[PDB]
């Protein structure tokens, strides 16, 4: 088996019709995966503390501490939209489908290969060890905990040609941690600990353990069975109504008589002699802000909230973000979620410097909030409003200057209406894990994807050991071996049901295209740099209601 | 059928197994109950009322004032742990199963005997009146409204060998209530009053005239059928995950060199040179606070908060207690559920005294909040924090020294993810009825199983008016009849299927034992005193995401 | 076959139902085996002397001279519960089992690799020899002599992911010895002597004359078939009643009438009236101390007691320890088996230093003896007894002044109970092979379950020579070969069979959980440092009588 290739090379993206107006997308990704042996051959449980930033008082959002269990297995993650599509494919999923829909997933590894470093100079040497092993795991069963690489931007490259690895696999360990809020005027010092751990919380998880282990030498190949999703169709339309937008419009009694923009309709009828339904059993006034409408698209919640439990403060997720004549993505706020990554992922290949590369995607959905616009009225609602009746995002809570009732305020309930996050091509990550608590969240903010009973179990690899003819186990000092490391073909199938959008307007729909100003996100530099701009996915309209 | 015993009395409790994996558990129990004659054999509709309490400024909370029809019936309720289990066997299925289906339930009543109490000293002299009957009645449809005794800790004794009795049946009728919030200093006097009642909510259920009776002499035994629930299974694990362990955790690029608990681990990358995902488009600041997670593990929510409808105020109740190396147990806070309860459940049977014992649940599962940890900031986000955009747990809130920001606020939404409640034995309820709103709960607080379709229905018992031979139905003055009273006995079998746990960790998990220190809490003591302990039910990790 | 894998690395443990109560428990071992090449391809009789540390008179214990063919070829031997179960694993098996038994055991060699190592720095360098095999011989037959391991801690590692190693093989070859006891003062100089070899007794064993040897080459793998056990199940309880706790108690004629801890009950009835059976056909006391009992549970034994035979002088056995308020483990004695071992089976892995870490085993079965509590009186039994009439374990026996009557006593007879020795995790040997004597020990006290008619093979291996190109077998210097060695994946599976306790009392029992103390002992350390402590295994009672 040692001379002979063990798989084939495919990266390839096909699209197959079904049904009178479905498509089965096909995408195929391979990619070369180079893999180092491990800094230690061990498990290790490491604490991380950085009390010295949050010591200065009003930092408690730059908290790290937490403790991670560091294992001696990579993970090889590919739950990216990146690695499956490249810009024209996505292009034309984007343009021209309205729903997704998750199928099938595959992995196989093949034609491995274990080489051995050899040493004034110091010239190396580099040789094959026909006879060494590959250690494969899959989890099957999802004992391990999950563990998505997009959320670090730490899954396989997203370019064809351009070899990758897997990621050093850790994950959380229980610990507990208290830690007070301050503003940079507080006396004394804040209560910041870390108290330890909950041995009723302990789970020190093993691969070997729970996990069955497949030896790999040259010769051999690992294939996953294929894994079918089940999960809810994504997708590829944007909602634009808002409450104001829903239902029957005011009947103008005089309409325009000629073209201008100052030349308005009229409903033409006293605002407190209309007819019509409104919930507020006050007043006769019927207007497009008080009007009657069926529910509520969107919701309100508490921004840039931290809420705490027993290991430390996080921030409060939004479900939706903003946008419109508002935003402009420098006035950008809560809910737009931020992606920062590297060369691998999409930074341009040739760029130098530690610096990642990012944006804020801003989805082109209109279901958030603009607080600025929001205020409260005293029931009475005695229509000049005065000042004591009302309370305006000017006004200040606590006596504090910078913080205003919208900061606190909630309006999440029964008439909320919603819609789940959108794709981020190229960055997000595809499909995620529901959380195994009785009652489940509507939708997670990570992926568009949730594999609810079970999903795809996880990937694990690592070069076995390499000893050398001195090995002790009995001895204290860490083991010296071989040093040794591999190289893998790595080869996936993800498919998608998808279908065909229609055009049901008269005016023509937003569409993604190449511009005289975007043409360069697309193609190679002089010296063979690359890099992938991040596309929405959701252009074009889907009537709401 | 007088000299013949109608039935068997079995108290144990029988494991079976199943397919692979699953065992049936099939609790019995029976026990001697002693029923007297009603107090009247009318049924009455009473006010309570207690403004001299609420009267006093600052006291709402201590509001008792409500209406209730006082049937001439008493109520046999077993939903309770504390009846089924005793301590070893809820050692076993506590320590062994992962999950608990409640399957079904059927009850017996057998060897019924009416006595009879006749009369300077004065000797009493008791007879059976064999001729006497037992009332029997079975709402099997539901048709009266559901009152589980364990909620007043009125349900059914914990011991075999210890003779109970059932409880006074009674129900709320509709009532229209006034009462305004005040403190220690409030001027003038707080509107407090109790208005009547709305014809249009009066509900007036007779026990006669709905369900059929049965009348059982010594020799008749009566039996219900055997119910089969549906509901949802219980969950015999916790999750201590919180947002903050969600994942995969952050890359440390220097590991530890040596043993210590001053030797951390790090990160390694300037915290706005971290790659990774945010929901906050602001900032580049990627730490584990501001790090994006799937959704939220838990909420938040207004405390010692109370609302009022139209019939008084009562606590806003919340889903999830708090627990960590904050509480210890007088610290305890909203959340955490109390039982108070008598001798026949769990109080020293020996003790004396009007005072009752307690306890305060502290379930096992991190899924709470810690409010001195949250924190409000403006979206700016200019990281050395100002006083002035921050609002702390510590900032008042309309000026009161003791109220903050947290007390008002609420984070439920789209991304909450959440538990059921744990069982709490033995004190705790085992089944409820669920709400006949067009909207239910997603869960109850009070019990872990919510029957949704049909619950069991109630077992009411009455002593049959035993008259003299003056009887005059046309007069005012109450009856007079034979003191009478009964014993019978009652047996249940309620029916479970739970699933054996594994071993997932390396790391061995929380199991309950006997101590040196609890050692005598499942000990009789040298007069014959008992007593049972509560216990928690969700020992062992659950792995949440 | 050079570049593919031969096998599979699983150490994963199952558990699955059959018949109602019992589960099969399938131990899946593996790990990677590191073999250098012997000292000498031959085999040596060796003798060991130390006389020089016996010639201290008082010293005889320290005796450790004994003769021993060392042989070129290693034991791999996996005969200890370490290897097989982690602490999670133990805890499920000992928490919620009854009984074990053991069913069957089978071993596999697979992915063998032969490397070389060639040479002022000196910079060495590592290759493979594809060409050069492994010797593998399973003595089926149990030909060769019996030698457990685990007696030396030398069996296999505990952890799945830490290489091990296989034991230099080596056994007994029979020689005189003579050794005079001495004390301190004794005058003169004792016998002393090393006289030499019976040839009647001499047996030079040979592996390869009398075990097939295959020899395994890069792409070979050798796999022993399945083997089935016998043996006696072991039990997961203890026992805890004594002679003074067997039967019907006396009948008690006043009880107490208050709580407290100085309201005792009382007979009531004067010690020399009472009715019932005593074994004492001269007094009519009838007393807790002298009513007949069954039998006797337990017995009294000599203590550090040692017999001397043909080979010099050995430690008299005891089967069970003690236990109770009277131990605290500091000031156990004769009867608890004290482990001592290494790194690599529980020592903390980065402890240094040659000092071993151990335990001393302190059964949870009370069926031992306190000495200080024996007596002896005279048959007359004139009850205030004399000084001359007794002898108490205060008396000094041969007026040396540390030895008292119980030194020397034993009351093993016919009327004898006892218990077979537990399981010690993780230290313990599991089975042990029988003596092929006409009559056989009731049981061992090295491990639980002892293989009557057959027990598995042992399993030697050896890397064969790699001889250079000068080679003279007529030569007397000792054989020049090329340096290799060997490293080899093991794979054991190990089936019991287990019945689930089921809940007797009213009272919960004890169980194995982690506490806030030993929650440390089952994580690794934040530099990969690991431990395993040991755990007993018969928590929980079982009624003997």
């Amino acid at each position: 088996g040692v001379g002979i290739s063990t798989g084939t090379f495919n990266n390839q993206t096909e699209f197959k019709f079904l049904e009178n107006g479905w498509v089965e997308i096909t995408a195929n990704s391979s990619r070369l995966v180079h893999l180092n042996m491990p800094e230690s051959e061990n498990y290790r449980r490491v604490v991380v503390n950085n009390m010295d930033k949050t010591a200065v008082d009003g930092n408690m959002a730059l908290d790290d501490i937490h403790a991670e269990i560091v294992t001696p297995w990579s993970l090889v993650d590919a739950n990216a939209w990146g690695v499956w599509f490249n810009p024209g494919d996505w292009q034309l999923i984007v343009n021209t489908m309205s729903e997704l829909h998750l199928v099938s997933f595959e992995q196989e590894i093949f034609n491995v290969v274990l080489k051995t470093v050899s040493e004034q100079p110091p010239t190396k040497v580099y040789n094959n060890d026909l006879t060494a092993s590959l250690m494969v795991a899959l989890d099957s069963n999802n004992t391990m905990p999950f563990t998505p690489a997009a959320m670090r931007s730490e899954t396989l490259g997203f370019y064809p040609w351009k070899p990758t690895i897997p990621t050093p696999w850790r994950y959380y360990f229980q610990w507990d941690r208290t830690l007070i809020p301050s503003h940079t005027g507080t006396s004394g010092t804040p209560t910041n600990i870390y108290h330890g751990t909950d041995p009723d919380d302990v789970q020190f998880y093993t691969i070997e353990n729970s996990v069955p282990v497949h030896l790999l030498r040259t010769g051999d190949e690992f294939a996953t069975g294929t894994f079918f999703f089940d999960c809810k169709p994504c997708r590829l339309t944007h909602t634009w109504q808002t409450n104001r937008a829903l239902g029957l419009p005011p009947f103008l009694n005089s309409l325009p008589q000629s073209e201008g923009a100052t030349n308005f309709g009229d409903i033409g009828v006293q605002q407190d002699k209309r007819r019509g339904v409104t919930q507020m059993g006050n007043t006769n006034y019927i207007t497009e802000a008080t009007i009657m409408r069926p529910a509520e698209v969107g919701y309100s919640a508490p921004y840039y909230s931290f809420e705490a439990s027993t290991q430390g403060p996080f921030k409060t997720p939004i479900a939706a973000g903003r946008g419109g004549a508002q935003t402009d993505e420098n006035q950008a706020a809560d809910g737009n979620p931020r992606y920062a990554f590297g060369r691998q992922h999409g930074k341009k290949t040739t760029t130098t410097g530690e610096t990642p590369e990012r944006f804020t995607y801003i989805a082109h959905q209109d279901t958030g909030r603009y607080p600025e616009g929001d205020w409260i009225q005293n029931i009475n609602f005695n229509l000049p409003v005065t000042n004591d009746n009302v309370l305006l995002p000017t006004d200040p809570i606590g006596g504090k200057t910078g913080i205003n009732y919208t900061n606190i305020f909630n309006t999440y309930g029964p008439l909320t209406a919603l819609n789940n996050v959108p794709p981020v091509y190229p960055n997000g990550q595809i499909w995620d894990k529901e959380f195994d608590t009785d009652l489940k969240p509507r939708l997670h903010v990570n992926a568009p994807f949730v594999c609810q009973n079970n999903c795809p179990g996880q990937l694990f690899v690592k070069v076995a050991p390499n000893l050398t003819n001195q090995y002790d186990p009995d001895a204290s000092a860490n083991m010296s071996r071989i040093v040794t490391y591999s190289d893998f073909w790595w080869k996936g199938k993800l498919v998608f049901k998808a279908k065909l959008r229609a055009s049901h307007t008269w005016n023509p729909i937003q569409q993604m295209s190449i511009n005289v100003d975007n043409q360069f996100n697309y193609v190679p530099s002089n010296i063979g740099g690359m890099k992938i701009v991040y596309e929405k996915s959701q252009l074009a309209p889907r009537k709401l209601y």
